């Protein structure tokens, strides 16, 4: 029994953080191979221009107490890959995978190549995420695991005016609208991640709160009507589909649990909690509460 | 800028992490050096457990009854002693993933990270904190006894937890490294319920100043509160009575943000009177407890927004 926020084990993604330096700015890098990763900018604008002034030596890359050498560099999209001379011994079974919100992931923050937290997040509708993160987290990343094999998701590079935070995948892309400059950039308005509150709610089922059904259904388009009034992103079909197994498990119907959202979105709480929350939680996918339900192991 | 319930980093603990097996019963170990710690009730069966006598129990077990097993790896058990509600099984290979460590026993308010493990798999790591009724609001399902609880201030590892059982109403029990349980608990299947539980002021009081450092103040207002005023409406709310220890602890945050512990004091009294008004602090509607005055000064900025 118990439901917490909980993150993947990091063991597998702190072997391979190392500190990177250039100039005045320290940040952190992802060692994979014989490859260095960092947010591009590092070198801070136009990068192409800024990054052919700089020579291999211009790159001080630690790994612990020893230093790297650098033997070449390249940019992908607003990610800096250096070549360096050693392969990272501590590499993992690994992937470079893209995700979309809603999706769930855990950061290991960092500051000067060493790890400081790990925690579990969301990836925000708006494309940001409501991390913590202070100066020096940069290159920070975020990952999931599967069985042996550590999928990449995300890389730090900034904080927003309303104090969220904006980055890209492990291939350079901005997750959002976003630049990496110092200009006028404000995070979109966000929505609740609808999916992942039925799911939250089917886990709290499970975890003996049920105060919260009742006898009533709905239908996806009449619920989509109400859940749009509430700033809640719309649930699809493939969102019901994807909640079956905890469906048949708990024996409440998707469209049976819309109608106890819906009645919890017209009238609250009323004073009481599900899961020791009095908000409605949206960062626990389908998997993360079957995978919390049922203990998969890494 | 931002607050989440922040873990360390599992690592230097996934590299202990093994697999303990007695008869029928598989649960998780702590591998340090050439020793493997685990809970003691690995040598009982469900029928056992009513009353155990584990002096009895140990006594007809040999060094070959128990099985460990490290990765793919099958480990030797060449000794083994019971200490409190712990069994050290002696083994013939040091650990060479053995982190500078220390066994520490916590306070009630103290926090730390969880890595549960289900047949010496790491599976997930989570913060929580020792809760006043000496309980912890875990996440653990059958499987996961052995699993441990840490912290690592700098880059060493202090063990602080070893989890036991689970109690009637969820919540879970367990010990310090050296087998000693928190609370008035036995590892045994007997009527035993958490006591009352109580909402660590101290705590709320950290939270409360991480919001200021962070740019919120609309909760704060114009008063003060002696100790013993804020004690007594404290009390009425569950809440766990405010020490002077407690109050010199908060003296840093109170310095950084300018409000003194007493005025924040205040403020809390007020909370509890008037609810949030539909409004949030750090993103909870509720009064968050389990950050110390510690993590909150660890995991904020220096400067004040
Ligand atoms: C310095 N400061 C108070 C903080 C606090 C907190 C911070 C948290 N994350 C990242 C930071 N870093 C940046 O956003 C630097 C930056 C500026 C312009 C463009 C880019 Cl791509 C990156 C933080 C910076
Ligand atoms: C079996 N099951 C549903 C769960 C679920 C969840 C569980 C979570 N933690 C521990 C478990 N294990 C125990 O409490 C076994 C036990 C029983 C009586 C006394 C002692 Cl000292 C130990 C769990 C067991
Ligand atoms: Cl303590």
């Amino acid at each position: 029994s118990g439901f917490r926020k909980m993150a993947f084990p990091s063991g597998k993604v702190e072997g391979c953080m190392v500190q990177v330096t250039c100039g005045t700015t320290t940040l952190n890098g992802l060692w994979l191979d014989d490859v260095v990763y960092c947010p591009r900018h590092v070198i801070c604008p136009n990068y192409e221009d800024l990054l052919i002034r700089k020579s291999n030596h211009n790159f001080l890359v630690q790994a612990g107490n020893v230093q790297l050498r650098v033997i070449g560099h390249s940019m992908q999209n607003c990610v800096l890959k250096l070549k360096v001379d050693t392969a990272n011994p501590k590499t993992p079974k690994y992937k470079f995978v893209r995700i979309q919100p809603g999706q769930t992931f855990s950061v290991l923050a960092c500051y000067n190549g060493s790890p400081s937290g790990v925690y579990q997040c969301a990836m925000r509708p708006n494309f940001t995420i409501k991390g913590s993160f202070l100066n020096g987290s940069c290159g920070s990343v975020g990952f999931n695991i599967d069985y042996d094999c550590v999928s990449f998701c995300y890389m730090h590079h900034m904080e927003l005016p309303t104090g969220v935070h904006a980055g890209t995948d492990l291939e350079g892309n901005f997750y959002g609208p976003f630049v990496d400059r110092q200009t006028a950039q404000a995070a979109g308005t966000d929505t609740t991640i609808t999916v992942n509150v039925l799911a939250w709610l089917y886990a709290a089922v499970i975890n003996g709160d049920r105060w919260f059904l009742n006898r009533f259904t709905t239908t996806l388009n009449d619920f989509n009507l109400v859940a749009m009034k509430y700033n809640y992103e719309p649930l699809t079909q493939d969102h019901v589909d994807i909640l079956g197994p905890l469906s048949a498990q708990t024996g409440i119907a998707v469209l049976d649990m819309c109608a106890s959202l819906k009645e919890l979105l017209q009238n609250g709480m009323n004073g009481r909690t599900i899961l020791g929350s009095a908000l409605l939680e949206d960062e626990f996918t389908p998997f993360d509460v079957v995978r919390q339900c049922s203990g998969v192991t890494f």
